[PDB]
């Protein structure tokens, strides 16, 4: 009894959290938004939610976010949250969703064992046709996970140097499908570092000082990278909030975002998304922020 009334409350904090969010930052409740908070529902046990805004220079949009659950391996019953709404998201007039290679991953790694879960996401745009849904595998960190890598590398088909191409075939810990309402699909390779070395290897070599800098400071460090990328989007982990100050500068909207989680419970983490090129500047004008909620606070 006190199992099932807990898993009743854990999906009354998991819907504020997204209601929250949305209040905070002025997102209206376009389309996929009510769908997505009706899928999230539906998922079994505890998970996280993690929410996002995407700043660029005065514009923020907020209504971003990926729910999984949290409690160890989900995969592969965690694909039939992503088809479900998939399914409900297609049947939208004027709605176009390429699945193909997200269908082709699925399909190829259905009976693997080195899949932690799937997640689900949207992200609203400032129009339907830029508005997307997200999802991510999350392969798990101590496995030889080289044949799910060369299956994303091959949907991504994007052409790498020798060195970065085994970072990706090594280190991919997440991979990203990015579905557009208008038909554009993306897949993101995102190898991670606390898997590892390679990663490091790369960004002691190849990137700037500054991320050189910041880039261990917290617990993780991540480079996503696709064929539909010029440069790779970076992202920085931190399990304390309070240190961000310490590593990044913020335009307003930033500050805000930032301000926003400072006084929020239930966060386990945060996260900043940047391009190399982004992090030169004095301050960030267009960036990412990601703050993660666990519907056990």
């Amino acid at each position: 009894l006190i199992d099932r009334l807990q898993n009743n409350q854990r999906k009354d904090r998991r819907l504020q959290f997204v209601r929250t969010h949305q209040e905070a930052f002025d997102v209206k409740p376009t389309f996929p938004l009510p769908l997505f908070e009706e899928a999230i529902l539906e998922i079994e046990g505890s998970c996280s939610v993690e929410s996002s805004c995407q700043v660029e220079g005065d514009r923020l949009q907020g209504g971003r976010y990926e729910v999984c659950n949290n409690q160890g391996t989900t995969w592969p019953e965690s694909l039939t949250h992503a088809f479900k709404l998939l399914d409900k998201i297609d049947s939208q007039l004027g709605v176009r969703i390429n699945r193909d290679s997200f269908d082709r991953f699925a399909a190829a790694h259905v009976n693997s064992r080195k899949i932690i879960n799937n997640t689900i996401g949207v992200h609203l745009g400032s129009k339907l046709e830029d508005s997307s849904v997200m999802l991510y595998i999350h392969i798990k960190p101590e496995e030889d996970t080289e044949e799910l890598a060369r299956t994303a590398l091959v949907l991504d088909g994007g052409r790498y140097s020798d060195e970065l191409t085994r970072v990706l075939l090594r280190d991919t810990m997440v991979i990203g499908f990015e579905l557009f309402f208008d038909g554009r699909s993306r897949v993101d390779l995102g190898p991670c570092a606390p898997k590892g070395k390679h990663l490091e290897q790369y960004t002691q070599k190849n990137l700037s000082r500054k991320v050189n800098s910041i880039f261990r400071e917290g617990y993780l460090f991540g480079a996503f990278f696709s064929k539909t990328r010029v440069e790779p989007i970076l992202f920085f982990y931190h399990s304390i909030i309070k240190d961000l100050p310490k590593y990044f500068t913020f335009n307003s909207l930033g500050d805000k975002i930032y301000n926003f989680c400072q006084s929020q419970g239930c966060i386990t983490d945060v996260a900043i998304a940047v391009t190399e090129t982004e992090l030169e500047k004095s301050r960030l004008e267009n960036f990412c922020f990601y703050y993660d909620q666990w519907d056990e606070c």
